[PDB]
């Protein structure tokens, strides 16, 4: 969890809204099982992809907020930001692999 950026309602605009670059943003909570398949290739992810990609989590249970703002209907999704604008989402569990291709898809 060392390379996860910990986004909250109050750091959000500037963590990712006012940020350069690709954020991979990451919606879940403790209650969710697959979250916690999603998390442990999400690290491998921001490890292999840094200096390309940030990686993020936002915890919906205790930021609501930005859970509503952004339209989140269940859990896990991901949210791919490109300079502060939502360029792509995936809700649901995915392996490793389709999330590459997933991120790959989404090259200018
Ligand atoms: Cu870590």
């Amino acid at each position: 969890s060392d390379k996860i950026i910990h986004l909250t309602d109050d750091s959000f605009d500037t963590d990712v809204l006012k940020a350069d670059g690709a954020i991979l943003v990451d919606f879940w909570a403790e209650w969710c099982g697959a979250c916690k398949m999603i998390a442990a290739i999400l690290d491998e992810i921001a490890d292999e992809y840094q200096g390309k990609l940030t990686v993020a989590k936002l915890n919906i249970d205790q930021n609501a907020g930005t859970a509503a703002k952004y339209g989140i209907r269940g859990i896990p999704t991901l949210l791919l930001f490109k300079n502060g604008e939502v360029a792509a989402t995936k809700v649901g569990a995915l392996s490793k692999g389709q999330l590459k291709e997933f991120l790959d898809a989404n090259l200018a």
